[PDB]
């Protein structure tokens, strides 16, 4: 009865595996942070000098 | 388990060659010199000659 229980195991294992892909492949994305875009460069109103 | 092993090594692969092409690409970028434009004719004081 060897072949009976020996697929049992197996078939338990390979289930267990494949949910736990799905559980680091879902957390893996939505985990990039990206950038902000600098708006359009700032107006010069005026450029001085004094001592 | 084979699907199971299989699909996490592919995950990885295309991860760490995504990530390279952006170095690539940034790199790439910002690597044109160009040229700068030439004044405005210089005015002529003057034209002579002398043996």
């Amino acid at each position: 009865v060897s072949p009976v229980i020996a697929t049992l195991l197996l078939i338990l294992i390979a289930v267990a595996a494949a949910v736990l892909l799905y559980t680091w492949v879902s957390g893996l994305s939505a985990n990039v942070a990206g950038t902000q875009v600098t708006g359009k460069s700032l107006t010069l109103i005026q450029a001085t000098w004094a001592r």
